[PDB]
């Protein structure tokens, strides 16, 4: 298991995300929809012209999975997925400009909800998670493990858990107080609010 330190601009927006009083935290959810939609449109485009970039799984989706005796929201999809350098070193390089942008919109008199504007949006992860775990497989990579609790580090392993095939999925950990996330009339509440035109399948999992 490797340990990094995040960007000193990312720590900040972390922070500022944990620590500012903000009650719409709901948001959350349409910013890694987003995210995964994203990387589901980079997938179907990169298949267009190498149709052997989907040997990894033909299927494109979202699947949103409570699990109440764990604690955790699972989002999962079928997109491009991440590489190594993407999680140490790429996304972070991209989003150090977008949180600078953020913070001084913010300062300026803009809210938290739109975070997904300045490329940070999976960020906002940390408004209801204690713990994000994001498990991640791009072709012709291996699978990876990233995780943080916050505090200014996170930490990248090679999963040895289930294969994926490909894409993405992201294991929220929720914090005790927000257990509503797990519900399945507020997630379906949720979905329906801001995410209702997602041009892929979403199936909302309901709990044994
Ligand atoms: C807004 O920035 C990003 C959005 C999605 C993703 C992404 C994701 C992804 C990331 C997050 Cl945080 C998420 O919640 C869901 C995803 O599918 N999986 O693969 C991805 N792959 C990439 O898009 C490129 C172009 C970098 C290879 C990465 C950055």
């Amino acid at each position: 298991v490797e340990t990094f330190a995040f960007q000193a601009e990312i720590a900040q927006l972390m922070s500022l995300i944990i620590n500012t009083f903000y009650s719409n935290k709901e948001i959350f959810l349409r910013e890694l929809i987003s995210n995964s939609s994203d990387a589901l449109d980079k997938i179907r485009y990169e298949s267009l012209t190498d149709p052997s970039k989907l040997d990894s799984g033909k299927e494109l989706h979202i699947n949103l999975i409570p699990n109440k005796q764990d604690r955790t929201l699972t989002i999962v999809d079928t997109g491009i997925g991440m590489t190594k350098a993407d999680l140490i070193n790429n996304l972070g390089t991209i989003a150090k400009s977008g949180t600078k942008a953020f913070m001084e919109a913010l300062q300026a008199g803009a809210d938290i909800s739109m975070i997904g504007q300045f490329g940070v949006g999976f960020y906002s992860a940390y408004l209801v998670a204690e713990k994000v775990t994001v498990i991640t497989k791009h072709n012709d990579d291996e699978q990876y493990a990233w995780e943080s609790s916050a505090g200014g580090s996170f930490t990248v392993r090679t999963d040895t858990g289930e294969p994926m095939g490909r894409g993405t999925k992201v294991i929220l950990h929720l914090k005790e107080d927000q257990t509503e996330y797990l519900e399945e009339r507020r997630i379906k509440e949720i979905v329906k609010k801001h995410s209702q035109f997602i041009g892929y399948p979403i199936t909302l999992f309901v709990e044994k």
